[PDB]
């Protein structure tokens, strides 16, 4: 259930009901998320969208957010904890 287009994930990462486009996922749990040209390093992201962003943990947890160029959009439904973002 992982749509992968030119993306690579660490053998240890998990991808469920998500789309990866030119994305790099390392030690991460991506659920019902859309990934576009972003880098996931030690993160658990749910029901979100990442565009051209680098997000790192290792204790990074993201829930229902939209991330673009490293900046998370203001959203009452966007919950972030222990994450460090950057442009990708």
């Amino acid at each position: 259930s992982c749509t992968n287009t030119n993306s690579q994930l660490s053998a240890n990462s998990k991808c469920e009901k998500s789309t990866l486009t030119n994305c790099y996922v390392d030690k991460s749990e991506v659920f019902g998320t859309t990934c576009t040209g972003s880098r996931f390093d030690g993160v658990t992201i749910t029901t979100s969208t990442s565009t051209g962003s680098r997000i790192s943990g290792p204790g990074c947890k993201i829930s229902t957010c939209i991330i673009t160029g490293g900046v998370p959009a203001p959203s009452a439904a966007c919950k972030i904890s222990g994450c460090t973002f950057s442009a990708n």
